[PDB]
């Protein structure tokens, strides 16, 4: 069959919505990260030193805390989102937030040199900025491995902004009440996706690339789970809370 349906005139606008959803919510210039607390590099090429200094962690603490607000404000925009109860727009918020943070930074990362840059270089952040932050490799090398595989997608912004929802209305989440609605919409979405990649996305010889989309959003589970751990410990150490934000206190705590 190789069936290529055109979008409806609904998909259309849930593309148009996302498109200036993402682009309202996204700052491609970085022009805020001043107003972030300043980044710091104590010297170390060691994890009593890391959790001593946490010289990296108000910084990007700042970074994430901010991120998290942008999300909300994506999140909204979102059709169908505001036809859920406030109560399962908070599970789905404060459950997807680190992983679409980990989506949003994508357009941040570059495979030039394995960063994201935000930069000037102030504004670079490697594997070495994110252990200066209390964070270990088991969490950063997954995470590396995990921007570069969604990088080589060549996904388009469309793609982009779709998966980030796809991700935020999620049924599944722990504490959901009502799955079905959740569903509902997300299936809305995700046919939107698969219409969408069927129809602008070249050749095709095949269409593995929804596939491959999908498997990335199970990627993120993992190390939405992982990181969970790592705040965990982060936490423990004295000190720590005032280095963070209420909201990443919140979402994480
Ligand atoms: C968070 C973002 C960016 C980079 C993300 C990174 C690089 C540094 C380390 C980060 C924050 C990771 C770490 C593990 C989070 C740690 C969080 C804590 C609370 C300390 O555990 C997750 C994604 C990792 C830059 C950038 O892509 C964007 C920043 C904000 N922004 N710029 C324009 N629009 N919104 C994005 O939201």
């Amino acid at each position: 069959d190789s069936l290529r349906p055109k979008l409806s005139e609904e998909q259309q606008r849930i593309i148009a919505i996302l498109l200036d959803a993402h682009h309202k919510t996204y700052d491609p210039t970085y022009s805020d990260f001043c107003q972030f607390r300043p980044p710091v590099r104590v010297n170390d090429g060691s994890v009593t030193l890391e959790l001593s200094q946490l010289s990296m962690l108000p910084h990007l603490a700042d970074l994430v805390s901010y991120s998290i607000q942008k999300v909300i404000g994506f999140a909204k925009m979102i059709p169908g989102f505001r036809d859920l109860t406030s109560e399962d727009q908070i599970v789905l918020l404060k459950s997807s937030a680190i992983e679409v943070i980990m989506l949003r930074s994508n357009e941040s990362f570059t495979m030039d040199d394995m960063s994201w840059t935000c930069g000037n270089q102030d504004y670079k952040y490697r594997v070495s900025d994110v252990t200066k932050a209390g964070h270990s490799l088991e969490l950063i090398e997954p995470l590396i491995k995990f921007q570069v595989g969604l990088k080589k997608l060549n996904l388009h912004e469309e793609e982009h902004v779709l998966l980030m929802a796809i991700c935020i209305v999620s049924p599944d989440r722990p504490g959901v009440q009502d799955a079905a609605l959740i569903e509902a919409i997300q299936d809305r979405l995700s046919n939107t996706l698969q219409t969408y990649i069927r129809c602008r996305h070249p050749p095709p010889g095949s269409h593995l690339l929804y596939a491959k989309m999908i498997q990335k959003l199970a990627d993120l589970r993992s190390l939405n789970e992982e990181h969970s751990k790592q705040y965990r410990c982060l936490s423990f150490q004295p000190e720590c809370s005032m280095k963070l934000t209420p909201l990443v206190l919140e979402v994480f705590g």
